[PDB]
């Protein structure tokens, strides 16, 4: 179009407000609320995807220079902007009370949460892993959105792009810089100088609790020095990065307030923040699905759909779960081999 | 429709989106949440034009119990939270650079915001005066748009279907409880007390001080207790209620503690929270409007929008105007006439 | 005092801030950060006491009236409020990079977040039971502090006094209404009729699906209608409220349309909010631990601490547990008996 | 201090909540509010103030390197999320009610918002001019308090030293890169190609529209290549930049996309973001004071405090003014000289 609502095409996005309860002339006027509400999240839900396989198409090339890395950093930040007004959303329709709602769900008996097509996309474009996921992508009839979903489960994640990216980090190399070893020396250096240190102890409580605690930093680095426990770990599920994508990692949060790291930094953080914004949607919908028909209402047959819910908010739908522990592993600033390159 | 995406005309509401820069085979990625945005925004319009015609509805007769009261104070919190998402909506479009608009911003040249009938249905119908609007409706060239507008104007609004109700405010009856004489005489009574004390000042400054003040004051109540002065200030547009309404506003503002008034008071102040978070969302559109293009910008012949807008900043625009400064008129709990009824 | 200052106390107020790191001559700049945090964090958390104290005042009484019940609401929505913005102080000591804290977390190790005397009066004012907190009171070491203690968990909670005001719910009494009776024949007169429409189906899946649902929903109302199984789930943890509290609850969430039930639910409704709240304060504080320091750290003996922090986002943990749940035990709004009194 | 309570010195900390309404034997309960809301806001003044003054070091150096601009920018970030805790704020103490607030008002007679030492710090640290301040420094009694406003006033401000380090931008240099020529003479090109397609429309409103336009962006790039022109701007106090500092800043926003101008850039945002902050409390604030006391009341001596606050509002007390309107100087990218260095 060319004017407003021509460009906007309002007169397609403003005649699809149905109300079900209307068309059986028994209407309920909340159910223009849930509409619009729903509404409103499918159309951020898009502007998510969009920028979403903006930020793939970036990732998914040989080397991403500065210029391209504040790109993805601004979209990125711009997904977490959406994501909290997402979030915000929920005290919105939480202002329907239970009764009103009772008097137009049996409308929505075939329409299921489940049948979100861009929800379930945004979760794949991610990263959510299939095996991960509660057993309770086969609901969706169209087989326009079942190849939607087959594409975005067999195309590369957000996940599998940034491990990728994460792996190239210079500086990791054993060639030049050889951060890994240099960490690894300089654990060594610093733990043992901590066994010294607690050797000296007037008191016996005080030397024992450093030795026990200088014990446990032990097997902490021995989850990320051995590579067969990583591995392992990756494996039970705890972790998702590949062990030289963690190096990565590792490496960009020691040397964060570095200019070259600064920006790698911020696009890590900004994945973390993220996905701990899907997860306080998730908790702010279980809550409103809660207050609106409890665990178990007249036509869920139990606890069954509250109870996946509830499930979703566990580290098995973390995508980036291995970002948000980085700092478990880290030396103080007078420990980290300085930078020369 | 019945599963969830033909129940949301998703069919429908997510083809709504064409980017002119891509049919134009010079794609501009900010472009789409330029989009995006302003459907969010029109969305929540119809949400609020809906909620407001309702309001409208149960404003609209004789008597408005208890019952009727909640339900509107309900719709017009409901309101509040939407306004505040919307306000919270800027800070995602202005993560878009002022260069990424301007490779786009020539596809709009027609369009304008003046356009959007939505916006303004919703200030007719709040009561934005059309007298009191800067002269910088005649914008629509639909017949349905034109006479949507028409009937906005013509149909009552919502500052005159409030007033309706605060004219009917039980207790300012002269046959009953006769509050704004029992006021009047407290206002005298109290006054004079307070010349009574400043005359035992020790000093004269202090003394001189709170006489001046004490002059002052009566100004205040002559205001409103003349009704030439408060019908002058009405005819000049610094008041919009009716002698009445503004007895009621003040008597309700008297006795909010009361059960009998809290909800009526509740009522107010959610109709001062909507007109003051409009004023919000014109500041900061205002400041967006700025960021991208200046006070002025190639195509715009000048600062004339940009003076526009930071022109509807004024109280001309501000619909429950008079509700901001009952607190002026207020006296000490010790002095209130007490309830008996 | 007189002057702004002196009212403020400020001399004692901004001489209250002293970085450890500082008088050590080896400053941390981000130190001034954490204490300035903390300190407003305190300070809103003896509001939150002063509040709670004067609301378990108005609590402590025979009959709260309307009026009563308005100011009430009044204090449990400023908590609200509060907690909201104590929320949102976490991002601002995020702002504070791991290695920052880790050059100043040194001159910490004697202090710990179990000292706060305040959140533990919090806890216990909103009714955290002794009982259900995980092993892991005896860390104050100053008799002052261990006094408050005392009488925090021997004088009645919250929880006791809102039970309380539950328990004496009009319209309950089997000499006037007669709610749970009432309630009890129409959750059966319901029930059977919706046993008789799921005979009618015209599929054998969908009548096995709606004669399955309702076996499920006989066995809901069995937890609540049989006292034995109710008083098996308060022993549980799985509930807190008297049987008799639950009751009014109920009927409070049933009516709460009527004039007469609308601030009793909004009290309610508060009381959830706060809990809720305080869950995401538990959440976002050990998101930041995890930021800083991850799961374990150099002095932190393993993830003890961490753990300990993961257990309290459990149900273990919210006082009003009962009120997320009452929409489980609805019915529609044509099986409500009617309003008669 | 060494554990929790005595490192945040909460002996002290919570031993300034002196309520005067409570010493008078006539307690106000949310005099405790008024009270704490104040302590609240005057801790984070000294965290601003703490901030403030770090960057002041910083930028008070021959050169900022890429990683002291890191930190800057963090430091800056973090007063915008301290700015709008400080916003959100007001709600918490807008829920007092006018009467409760009249009851306490006379303890605080020779008490004044303008004897906050620290708001006035923070104004002057930031960039207030003392000449573009409204009639109505002199109020502050004590001498510490006098020497710390003289000292703020003196040592230069956040304005000045920003205005240093815009003015030493690489690439202004005629000697290098020579940005501001290469800036006016693709303008005269840019402009001169506007006429010629403007020459070609087939209408002739539309051209005629074009070319007016045209000679208003004339006028607009008049007023920043002559020198004349803009230092008479910033002598009316339209402007507060010098000439060559508004030279670097409309470099940073032509290549803020570029790696080397991204955090000069932001930097500058923060800037632009906290002048915009300050200007939304003074707002929220006067709609309060508005809310509890009208325009005037009782001990006022009239409007003159609400018109005082009510002018704070002007562009006179946003100090980097200039910021905001770099946009309107704005040529699209293809008329950008391209970076070589
Ligand atoms: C009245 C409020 C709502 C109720 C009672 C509700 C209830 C539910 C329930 C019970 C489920 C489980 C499966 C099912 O029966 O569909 C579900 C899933 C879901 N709902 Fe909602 N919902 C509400 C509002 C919303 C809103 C506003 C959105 C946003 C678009 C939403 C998005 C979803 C999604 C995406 C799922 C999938 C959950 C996941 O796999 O993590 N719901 N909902
Ligand atoms: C890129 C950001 C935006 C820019 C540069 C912008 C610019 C402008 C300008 C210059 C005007 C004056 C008349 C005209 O030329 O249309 C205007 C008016 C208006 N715009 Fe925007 N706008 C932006 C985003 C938005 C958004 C997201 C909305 C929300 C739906 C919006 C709604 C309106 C409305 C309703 C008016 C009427 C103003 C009033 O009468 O108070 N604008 N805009
Ligand atoms: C730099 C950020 C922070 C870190 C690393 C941190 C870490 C911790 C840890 C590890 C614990 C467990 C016991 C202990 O060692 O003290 C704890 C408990 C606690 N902290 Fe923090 N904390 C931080 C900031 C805060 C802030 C800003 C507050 C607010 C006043 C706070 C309040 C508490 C409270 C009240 C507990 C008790 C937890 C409960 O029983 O639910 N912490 N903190
Ligand atoms: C009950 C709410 C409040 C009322 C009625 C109120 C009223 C006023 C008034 C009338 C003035 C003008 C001079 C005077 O008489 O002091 C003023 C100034 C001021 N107040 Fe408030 N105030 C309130 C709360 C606050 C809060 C919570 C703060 C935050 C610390 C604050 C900070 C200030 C400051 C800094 C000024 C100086 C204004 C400027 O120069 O821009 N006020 N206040
Ligand atoms: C339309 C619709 C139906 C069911 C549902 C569940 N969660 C969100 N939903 C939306
Ligand atoms: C589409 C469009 C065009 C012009 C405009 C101005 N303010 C918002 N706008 C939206
Ligand atoms: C001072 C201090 C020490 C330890 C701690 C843990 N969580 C908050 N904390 C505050
Ligand atoms: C204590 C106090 C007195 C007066 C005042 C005005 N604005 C904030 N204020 C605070």
């Amino acid at each position: 179009g060319k004017i407003y609502g021509e460009y906007l095409m309002l007169d397609k996005l403003l005649d699809a407000q149905c109300m079900l309860s209307e068309e059986d002339k028994r209407p309920v006027h909340d159910e223009h609320l849930f509409i619009i509400t729903h509404q409103a999240y499918e159309l951020w839900f898009k502007q998510i995807i969009f920028e979403f396989d903006s930020i793939r198409d970036m990732l998914d090339a040989e080397v991403i220079d500065e210029t391209k890395t504040l790109e993805i950093v601004k979209r990125l930040n711009r997904v977490v902007l959406i994501l909290k007004l997402l979030v915000d959303q929920v005290p919105i329709l939480e202002t329907m009370t239970p009764l009103d709602f009772m008097d137009f769900r049996k409308y929505l008996a075939p329409a299921s949460g489940f049948q979100s097509l861009q929800f379930r996309l945004i979760e794949n474009k991610l990263g959510v892993l299939t095996e991960q996921r509660v057993r309770y992508s086969d609901v969706f009839s169209d087989e326009e959105a079942r190849n939607s979903i087959r594409n975005s489960e067999k195309d590369p994640s957000l996940l599998e792009l940034v491990q990728r990216w994460l792996e190239r980090t210079p500086g990791l190399e054993e060639s030049g810089f050889n951060f890994w070893a240099k960490f690894q020396e300089s654990v060594d250096r610093f733990l043992e100088a901590q066994v010294q240190s607690a050797m000296e102890e007037p008191v016996e409580k005080a030397k024992n609790y450093r030795l026990m605690d200088i014990e446990k930093r032990r097997e902490v680095y021995r989850s990320i020095f051995d590579p067969a426990v990583h591995d392992a770990l990756v494996r039970r599920g705890d972790r998702r990065f590949s062990h030289r994508a963690l190096q990565g990692a590792i490496m960009i949060t020691f040397y964060r307030d570095e200019p070259r790291f600064s920006q790698p930094h911020q696009l890590l953080t900004l994945l973390m923040d993220i996905d701990s914004l899907i997860t306080k949607w998730r908790y702010n919908h279980v809550i409103m699905v809660q207050r609106m028909i409890g665990s178990q209402q007249l036509g869920t047959g139990g606890s069954s759909g509250y109870q996946y819910l509830r499930s979703t908010l566990s580290d098995r739908y973390k995508v980036f779960l291995d970002l948000f522990n980085l700092s478990t592993f880290l030396i103080p600033r007078e420990a980290i081999p300085p930078l020369d390159e």
